[PDB]
């Protein structure tokens, strides 16, 4: 038996099929399998999923079963003993700014998410799980090793859920646990738009036909927007600061106030779509605002498919870009535009570019205040800082003067995330990252790193001296094989992050493949790719060529000096060039005149 059977918490729909927009859910894309690429289905699977028993258990469920007859490293203990560090002097990537981070975060919260199980929403299994540490059902707590600091000041184990799964009712024949992806595997802004129709409607501004995304009604940017509060209770962001009380921003994304940079970011992209819509109302004023809406929507998805594909992939994948994405050669409807299991942690490789602090800089991109400097930690679901301290200019300021972390065999993952990041559900900034990126690996039925370099034709490392060779690093290998004892065991997001990075890249051969062909994948395979012929017109893309990230700061912030590379490290003022110079998008090619 074949089964394209299961899939049930989904919306609903008969495909237009010569609509000139994408539907909210990703629906209709692929027109013989409409549901391909669509929100709320299972992640693909390019390997078949690897459970403790087959079906749904993750390795380390159950102490006794092995791993190829090993015991798998509690996830914490690979993260004390691998990807932790101290010193941050020396940590920073000399030719990537804080902008290179950060797009990769938005790039990623576009493609996919992999939502905790619920069932706990006024709960006892969540005291359970939190207090008692106690594994079962979707409880699968992380246990701190023997030594560990967070023993003495937390408690045994940092609280942990299994993401969520279709069928929470299956098809009742019997077949592996396969992960949902909540958001529209497109690159089409749908951390902007949401990839559900009634928050899509929500976010909208349908009191005025003009195609408004809704903006904050109680605060301003000195005249510029601000998303809507998220007006759902009880708010983590009014948590970590009890007196200011300012509430989660509402977007297209649930996790939009994760931190002030990604919030930021949302910012910038609100603004664009209604500067988008008011310059569309001024050339077409005939235009109702569901047309505004679509037009502006569709022009910030060619934008960041632009962004993400001209400027970040080629410094992420390198020597690599051109062997896995090169030149489009059109739209194929065979090519899968789901976004992969392994993909989603792939990308996690962004944990170890981000640095300890985040800046606010003036108007001389000299330090904003007495403050200016802050240590992440503190910036997780915090929105008081942007409404209350200064709005987005100063921290846009410091996304392109500041610098990315780099990633360092030594220097993996920074305090800031490895030991104090906050969840939205809990009350500590006492979290680890890295601990829940290897749990999550073990939750999704990953296969190990050596099934991953078989999958992308690279050498499968078994002994010390093998893993050595990959590695070119004699320590961080035996590190690795006291903790796994086999290469087979190391979970893939540990793994593909400890490789020596490609030729003029940021990331290492193993990810450079599942990155590589994920992104061949969600262009080749998208009918609403900018670049697909009658998308838009040949003038329209002469237009967008000439749109970039300088340019969206410009027309949506009060900066005047801006980099014309803004992912590259851009020191003030030498690398800085007034807003004027900068190329604009010219809107000429989208007028409409019946006559
Ligand atoms: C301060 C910066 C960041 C914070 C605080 C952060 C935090 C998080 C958290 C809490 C998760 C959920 C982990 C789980 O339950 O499995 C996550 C997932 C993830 N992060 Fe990050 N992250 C950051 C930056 C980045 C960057 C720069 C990238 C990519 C360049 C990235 C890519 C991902 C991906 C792919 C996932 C899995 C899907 C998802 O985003 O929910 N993250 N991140
Ligand atoms: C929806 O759009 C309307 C019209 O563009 C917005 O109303 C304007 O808001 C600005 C700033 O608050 C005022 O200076 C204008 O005078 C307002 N016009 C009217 C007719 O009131 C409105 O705020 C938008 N709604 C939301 C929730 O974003
Ligand atoms: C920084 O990297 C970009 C990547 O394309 C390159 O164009 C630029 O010349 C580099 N500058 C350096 C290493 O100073
Ligand atoms: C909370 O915000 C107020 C301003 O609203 C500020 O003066 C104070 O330092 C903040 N407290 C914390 C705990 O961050
Ligand atoms: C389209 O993709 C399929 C599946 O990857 C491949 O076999 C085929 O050769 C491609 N067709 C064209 C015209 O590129
Ligand atoms: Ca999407
Ligand atoms: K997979
Ligand atoms: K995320
Ligand atoms: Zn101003």
């Amino acid at each position: 038996s074949w089964e394209v059977g299961c899939g049930a918490p989904v919306p609903l729909v008969k495909c237009d099929e010569n609509s000139p927009y994408r539907t909210i859910t990703g629906d209709c894309n692929n027109r013989r399998s409409p549901a391909l690429g669509a929100a709320n289905r299972a992640l693909a699977r390019w390997l078949p999923a690897e459970y403790e028993d087959g079906l749904a258990l993750p390795f380390g469920w159950t102490q006794r079963k092995t791993r190829n007859g090993f015991r798998v490293p509690l996830a914490r203990e690979v993260s004390n003993k691998i990807v932790g560090y101290l010193d941050e002097e020396g940590v920073l990537d000399q030719n990537r700014s804080l902008l290179f981070m950060q797009w990769g975060q938005i790039v990623d919260h576009d493609l996919d998410f992999a939502p905790e199980t619920e069932l706990g929403s006024n709960e006892h299994s969540k005291t359970q799980c939190e207090e008692y540490c106690i594994q079962g059902d979707n409880c699968f707590p992380i246990m701190f090793p023997k030594n560990d600091p967070k023993l003495k000041t937390q408690g045994k184990c940092m609280p942990f859920f299994r993401a969520g799964f279709v069928c929470p009712t299956p098809p009742y024949q019997s077949l592996a646990r396969e992960q949902i992806n909540a958001v529209t595997s497109f690159l089409d802004a749908s951390l902007v738009y949401g990839s559900e129709p009634s928050l899509a409607s929500r976010l909208r501004n349908l009191s005025s036909p003009l195609g408004l995304m809704a903006v904050n009604q109680e605060a301003w940017d000195h005249g510029l927007a601000y998303l809507p509060f998220n007006n759902k209770k009880p708010s983590p962001c009014e948590f970590i600061n009890t007196t200011a009380r300012v509430p989660c921003f509402l977007a297209g994304d649930f996790r939009a106030s994760e931190q002030i940079l990604l919030a930021t970011a949302h910012t910038l992209l609100l603004r664009e779509h209604n500067r988008l819509a008011r310059e569309l109302k001024k050339l077409n004023p005939h235009w109702n605002g569901e047309k505004l809406y679509q037009e502006a929507r569709k022009i910030l998805g060619a934008f960041i498919q632009i962004i993400t594909f001209r400027d970040y992939l080629p410094i992420v994948l390198g020597s690599e870009m051109q062997k896995w994405i090169p030149p489009y050669q059109g739209y194929n409807n065979s090519v899968d535009p789901r976004i992969s299991n392994v993909f989603t942690f792939a990308f996690r490789f962004g944990h170890m570019e981000v640095p300890s602090t985040v800046s606010r800089l003036d108007e001389n991109y000299q330090p904003w205040g007495p403050e200016a400097e802050l240590p992440l930690h503190t910036l997780f679901f915090n929105t008081w800082r942007i409404i209350k301290d200064g709005g987005i200019d100063p921290l846009v300021r410091g996304l392109l003067a500041k610098k990315s972390k780099l990633m360092n065999q030594d220097k993996m993952v920074t305090s800031e995330l490895r030991n104090k990041l906050f969840q939205p559900t809990h009350k500590i900034h006492g979290f680890d990252l890295a601990a829940i990126n290897l749990q999550r690996c073990r939750d999704h039925g990953m296969p190990g790193y050596n099934s991953w370099r078989g999958f992308c034709g690279l050498s499968q490392p078994k002994t010390l001296k093998g893993l050595q060779t990959v590695l070119k690093n004699k320590i961080l290998a035996k590190k690795l094989m006291d903790l796994y004892k086999t290469p087979d065991n190391i979970d893939i997001w540990i793994g593909g992050n400890a490789e020596p990075m490609v030729e003029r890249g940021r990331v290492g051969p193993l990810l450079a493949c599942l990155l590589g062909r994920q992104f061949q994948q969600i262009r080749d395979g998208d009918r609403f790719w900018w670049e697909n012929p009658g998308v838009f017109t040949e003038k329209q893309r002469d237009s967008l060529q000439k749109v970039s990230f300088s340019r969206l700061i410009c027309d949506n912030t009060h900066i005047t000096k801006v980099p014309l590379h803004a992912f590259q490290a851009n020191n003030y003022p030498h690398d800085f060039v007034d807003c004027s110079t900068v190329d604009k998008l010219d809107l000429s090619p989208w007028a409409s005149r019946e006559n």
